[PDB]
């Protein structure tokens, strides 16, 4: 165990929410503030869950896949610890560090299979675990993603978004998209796809379009996964008639909530089984869908009804100053789990 | 408390099937077998609740436990006797009959004073983890109220000549017709409402048999309990709903769709009542009427849940086991584990 890990565990994360994500990139010429920030943040999570992973079984953390994961964290934890004796006044710093970032990035994007691989080869500690990990990866992907779009000279984003998030994201437009996108994939194999019939209510002011800030990708991903398997599922189960029936959608804002139920005809299944669509042990979808809706204070659940159909709900947090992170903790709590 | 409570707790409740259950009175299953398998169960759910009112804290174990407590404990004594007694003494089972109504007379002042000391619990101001072991202890409690006068009824109405339905195994009926006990649920809840409010929803119900399409809907179940679940979420969807289109010119029906599947009975009733937000939604669950709906479907393996939709409605979904031979009880057992009682 390298001194730096043990040391920076010893701090717990410290979750954000995206009106202040959104504050790094407004009348906010600092990414001075970000990269203090970051360079600090960015090793106390990385470092908080190499600990958890000390704790895996012994059969597990010897996984060639395991270990290899152990070895670039401990290496991008390395890679940032670096920038602690700099300045953030340091032009040469800030810009190196946006380099380093992108390079952990990189480093890092074959994690998540490579973790899969590293379970695929070794109960409900390893869900526990699982969970946390990929929730561990999303806020550090995220952190990283959005100093990288909103500094870098060269990534630049989505020219509306601030970073990835979307300060006036048009809920049912992504909708449309995420649903467009799978309705195409299932042509692909089917010669019919199903509809979409989409309502939308706005609790807050009604006729008024839907808008909430969030990060567009992270929805897309949830409805997705959830469109595609309706209509797998609505293809299957009624691989008689003629038309499909159609998948049916609502978006609904409130005042705390903004709530999109997808509901489908494909035949559902039994409630002994559901629990089982949301275990890494297809994928990783589903499990993954649902880190990103409680990724920031949401949800996402399935109620299906064995011998009709599927519903489909994910909440949302409404007003940004609610929208906050949550992150695990490897701490004595979490110990005993 | 007797050197009573502390025997019958070092053992485990046993959970019966409705198959089981079924046949602890079909084809005439003497009553001798249930006399003889419930002088020994009752008593050992009694003992074990009884050993959890005893963590319970230091004021709590009140106007109110004190006296459940008493009750239990009698009622356990009272059901001892029956074991220097032999199940052939017919004299003793048609006095297991009566002991079993006295009980139950006793306890039907149970459930009144337990939410009494809900007086005050620990001290008279109570914080969230404290709290939250009191919705622990308490599920657990009318879980095994529950169950026990499940079971109490069950030799009651076919072995006392209170006798019940005869088409029905106790208070079981082995060809529930789910549909027409939504319909009676509904129709017990539009009047209830319609003597408070000026006007009542409508019930649009669909239905839908996975199982043998063109069918009608049987399982086997307790039609009271389906009453007792389904008549709270009705009385919530209408009022919801009353209460919400106090500006609409009509209301919108209240929608429910009774499927059975392979291994599944589901019942989704569906509102407008513009909805309770994710963040309130549990405090519909903490202690009673609808906590207690939800150990009603809980009880066979089931189980209840809302999902709504802040804002517009409410989908109230109902989960019940298709198949007798798995809808087993769900007991709670004293012991190790349940005396046992991160993200940021
Ligand atoms: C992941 O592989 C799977 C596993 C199960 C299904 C599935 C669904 C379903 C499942 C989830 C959902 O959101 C909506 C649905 O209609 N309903 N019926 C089946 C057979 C589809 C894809
Ligand atoms: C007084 O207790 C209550 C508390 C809250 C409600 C309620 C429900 C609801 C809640 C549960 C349900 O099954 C169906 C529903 O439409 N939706 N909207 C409101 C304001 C109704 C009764």
């Amino acid at each position: 165990v390298p001194r730096e890990v043990e040391h920076f565990s010893r701090y717990s994360p410290s979750p954000l929410s995206m009106k202040q994500l959104l504050d790094f990139g407004s009348e906010n010429a600092c990414e001075r503030t970000s990269f203090a920030f970051l360079r600090q943040e960015l090793p106390v999570r990385l470092a908080n869950i190499l600990k958890e992973i000390d704790i895996l079984p012994t059969q597990l953390v010897n996984t060639s896949s395991v270990q290899l994961v152990k070895s670039w964290y401990i290496q991008s934890l390395m890679d940032l610890v670096e920038f602690h004796e700099k300045s953030p006044d340091d032009q040469k710093a800030l810009s190196d560090f946006v380099d380093t970032l992108i390079k952990v990035r990189n480093r890092h994007h074959n994690v998540v299979p490579t973790m899969a691989q590293g379970i695929i080869e070794y109960n409900q500690n390893l869900q526990y675990f699982l969970d946390r990990f990929y929730m561990n990866r999303i806020s550090t992907r995220m952190l990283m993603n959005q100093h990288i779009l909103i500094f870098s000279d060269s990534q630049t984003g989505n020219p509306s978004h601030i970073g990835s998030i979307d300060p006036n994201c048009d809920v049912v437009a992504v909708v449309q998209d995420a649903f467009e996108c799978s309705r195409m994939l299932c042509d692909q194999y089917y010669l019919s796809s199903p509809e979409l019939k989409l309502t939308q209510v706005n609790g807050k002011f009604p006729d008024q379009p839907i808008h909430i800030v969030y990060v567009p990708s992270h929805l897309h991903h949830m409805l997705f996964e959830l469109f595609k398997n309706a209509m797998r599922a609505t293809v299957e189960h009624q691989e008689n008639q003629p038309s499909l029936t159609p998948i049916e959608v609502i978006v609904v804002l409130g005042k705390e909530d903004l709530t999109i139920k997808i509901s489908d005809r494909g035949g559902g299944v039994p409630l002994r089984i559901i629990d089982r669509l949301f275990s890494y042990t297809f994928g990783y979808g589903l499990p993954i869908s649902r880190l990103y809706a409680k990724y920031f204070q949401g949800d996402l659940n399935l109620y299906s009804l064995s011998g009709y159909g599927t519903d489909a709900i994910i909440y949302l947090k409404a007003l940004s100053s609610e929208s906050i992170e949550k992150l695990p903790v490897f701490n004595k709590s979490a110990f005993k789990h």
